[PDB]
């Protein structure tokens, strides 16, 4: 082979996801925080293992880049700590936001080339490369992560961003509100080791029921849902209501007193925005992806939601891969890999050429 590995890097707004296109999965998955003492800056891992004497920061806020400067320094870490390569030596694939201003995509490219020398890089929409990674260039997707959740219709292999919808209710306010819950049960669960406890629980025993008033009277008049979790001490908690009370906010935001609609209204209100001749192929092409769509149960929740609220003659269908917790990374590694793609990348050639406004035209 003549190429050397292409690089698909996926950041987010609670853990960012690096590894080489063709390969099945990341090579490495680390949290997207920079921390500094209250070597100079941590990253990752290092940076939670010590956080007790580091001050931390969190690059990107609700999928967004908002810190350049701490952003650089997770991409040097994915570099050179992760992946063990040389960023001049590789192209990157970078992943973005729906709606990413424009000014922060051409922010990426100059420091792609000019920080880092990359030879070649380009930067796609993660809503897009999850459906790709389904095996689809059309449909709407819901993206729920750690900072933020998105609604993004795609029809073609383009988003339509006048129909995207975006909602500030993502993994993170559910495991404060689980943390909520479990302290009105009589336990107590607050502090910030407390809160990576419970993200495990959230992430190991909940579930979204499909009738939320028959599931509250199940649990009120036995202990059939009730499972239990053991704590690093030993001590064996119980977990009832609290396992599906918890991803319900999804569904309804009032919970967590927001007005916002839920996830399954959302998803309706962009496919709304959209062309009437398009609706019927994102009705049928329902996308799940990220952490926050995991759990169990939830997409014949959505199919039912969905239901009450489309024409009764429609054609419902909830797509959930098992692997949708990195089809973001997976698409980005399926696309990095397509023969019809090496002529879209933007080379170190063509940005000296045009400088970092040809984002907008090479990755549109
Ligand atoms: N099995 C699971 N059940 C429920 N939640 C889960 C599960 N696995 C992971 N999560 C949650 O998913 C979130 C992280 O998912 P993801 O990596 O898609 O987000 P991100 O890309 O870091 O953030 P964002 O996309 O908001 O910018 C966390 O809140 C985590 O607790
Ligand atoms: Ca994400
Ligand atoms: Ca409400």
């Amino acid at each position: 082979d003549e190429e050397v590995a292409a690089l698909v890097v996926d950041n987010g707004s609670g853990m960012c996801k690096a590894g080489f296109a063709g390969d099945d999965a990341p090579r490495a998955v680390f949290p997207s925080i920079v921390g500094r003492p209250r070597k100079d800056s941590y990253v990752g891992d290092e940076a939670q293992s010590k956080r007790g004497i580091l001050t931390l920061k969190y690059p990107i806020e609700h999928g967004i880049v908002t810190n350049w400067d701490d952003m650089e320094k997770i991409w040097h870490h994915t570099f050179y700590n992760e992946l063990r390569v040389a960023p001049e030596e590789h192209p990157v694939l970078l992943t973005e936001a729906p709606l990413n201003p424009k000014a922060n995509r051409e922010k990426m490219t100059q420091i792609m080339f000019e920080t880092f020398n990359t030879p070649a890089m380009y930067v796609a929409i993660q809503a897009v490369l999850s459906l790709y990674a389904s095996g689809r260039t059309t449909g709407i997707v819901l993206d729920s992560g750690d900072g933020v959740s998105h609604t993004v219709p795609i029809y073609e292999g383009y988003a339509l961003p006048h129909a995207i919808l975006r909602l500030d209710l993502a993994g993170r306010d559910l495991t404060d509100y689980l943390m909520k819950i479990l302290t009105e049960r009589g336990y107590s669960f607050t502090t910030t080791e407390e809160r990576e406890i419970v993200r495990d629980i959230k992430e190991k025993l909940c579930y979204v029921a499909l009738d939320f008033e028959q599931e509250m009277a199940t649990a009120a008049s036995s202990s059939s849902l009730e499972k239990s979790y053991e704590l690093k001490d030993g001590q064996v908690i119980t977990i009832g209501n609290e396992r599906f009370r918890c991803p319900e906010a999804l569904f309804q935001p009032s919970f967590l007193g927001m007005e916002a609609c839920g996830i399954h209204e959302t998803t309706y209100n962009s496919i709304m925005k959209c062309d009437v001749d398009i609706r019927k192929d994102l009705y049928a092409n329902t996308v799940l992806s990220g952490g926050t769509t995991m759990y169990p149960g939830i997409a014949d929740r959505m199919q039912k939601e969905i239901t009450a609220l489309a024409p009764s003659t429609m054609k419902i269908k909830i797509i959930a891969p098992p692997e949708r917790k990195y089809s973001v990374w997976i698409g980005g590694s399926i696309l990095a890999s397509l023969s019809t793609f090496q002529q879209m990348w933007i080379s170190k050639q063509e940005y000296d050429e045009s400088g970092p406004s040809i984002v907008h035209r090479k990755c549109f």
